[PDB]
């Protein structure tokens, strides 16, 4: 017997296909699915006439559809995307504060503050992918963002996770071809030495919490002897990510754009997510509560920016 179906890798080009009556879906397409429903080992039915199923690029049309979706060469991706889809789908993401967010299930704490904060940037992602994605994430779709995060971060639904960690696999993936970060090391001795910093490193910064502190200068157990300070002579993008190990911070209104706090230790705690808007909001998930001021364990700033130059 004969039937017309669809393959596809991106949701986007769809491949008709003509599937054979007798075999399954895996000899014929490899691992497959059809609605996160893994039919890989599954014999054809005749309802299936006329619908869409998912696969893995087998040829090389598949594999350069995937790449210009994705953005990524790797063979485990797509089944790692899946997987986690079957499981973020079931997630729920209220508005809270203005924004959405995610109410608490499988340690995505992190993940949550993570999709917080981008929608508090003005960024945009390169792979198509990512853009769509986040696109439906704005508007309370996010069930396929989180699952792409996580396909991009190596990590899988239900594991706790770094937020910094988390933002270093996907500001690979934005608009960061303009952004430019320099910045002056100086000694008392030693001499003096300019750097200039591009892509990721030129937006995030680990070591202080404190943007004034990076352009008054950020001290270092020096190379050569003493004390080295590093100090923005230069910086030009839209925002600027300042970590550091968690530690007690006190934030205050109109001088940060969002920050997250991290309580417990290395292996085991709890992000949540501060934003500044007529007062303070703490975003835990799906709960909300407020505050003139904040003071706790802090371990990622973000702030606003456009172009600085030092009066230095
Ligand atoms: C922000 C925080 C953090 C970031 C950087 C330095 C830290 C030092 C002490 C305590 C926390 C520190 N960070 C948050 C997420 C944490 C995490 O992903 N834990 C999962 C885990 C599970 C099992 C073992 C393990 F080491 C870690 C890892 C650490
Ligand atoms: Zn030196």
């Amino acid at each position: 017997k004969t039937i017309k179906v669809f393959t596809t890798v991106d949701n986007t080009n769809l491949h008709t296909q003509l599937v054979d009556m007798s075999m399954t879906y895996g000899q014929q397409f490899g691992p497959t699915y059809l609605d996160g429903a893994d039919v890989t080992k599954i014999k054809p039915h005749v309802n299936h006439e006329g619908k869409t199923f998912f696969v893995l690029p087998s040829d090389d049309t598949l594999r350069s559809e995937a790449f210009e979706y994705y953005h990524t060469l790797d063979e485990s991706f797509l089944g790692r995307y899946m997987s986690a889809l079957n499981h973020t789908k079931k997630w729920k993401f209220p508005q809270v504060g203005g924004l959405t967010s995610i109410k608490w299930a499988d340690n995505n704490c992190y993940l949550s503050s993570v999709l917080l904060a981008l929608q508090q940037l003005e960024v945009k992602f390169n792979a198509p992918a990512l853009q769509e994605a986040y696109y439906r994430a704005r508007a309370g779709d996010a069930a396929n963002f989180c699952a792409l995060i996580l396909a991009y971060s190596n990590k899988t639904v239900g594991e706790l996770g770094d937020v910094r960690e988390t933002m270093t696999h996907l500001l690979q993936h934005a608009n960061l071809e303009s952004a430019k970060r320099v910045l002056n090391v100086v000694c008392k001795h030693c001499g003096q030495k300019t750097t200039t910093l591009t892509g990721v490193e030129a937006v995030m910064y680990m070591g202080t919490l404190s943007y004034d502190n990076l352009k008054t200068g950020v001290s270092i157990p020096c190379v050569c002897g003493r004390d080295a300070t590093q100090y923005l002579v230069q910086q030009e993008s839209s925002f600027v990510m300042m970590s550091a190990p968690p530690a007690e911070y006190k934030l205050q209104q109109g001088t940060f754009l969002c920050a997250n706090e991290y309580t417990g230790n290395y292996q085991c705690g709890h992000y949540t997510h501060i934003t500044a808007k007529e007062t303070l909001y703490r975003i835990d998930g799906a709960h909300l509560t407020k505050m003139s001021e904040y003071k706790g364990p802090v371990t990622d700033v973000f702030y606003k920016e456009t172009s600085y130059t030092t009066t230095i």
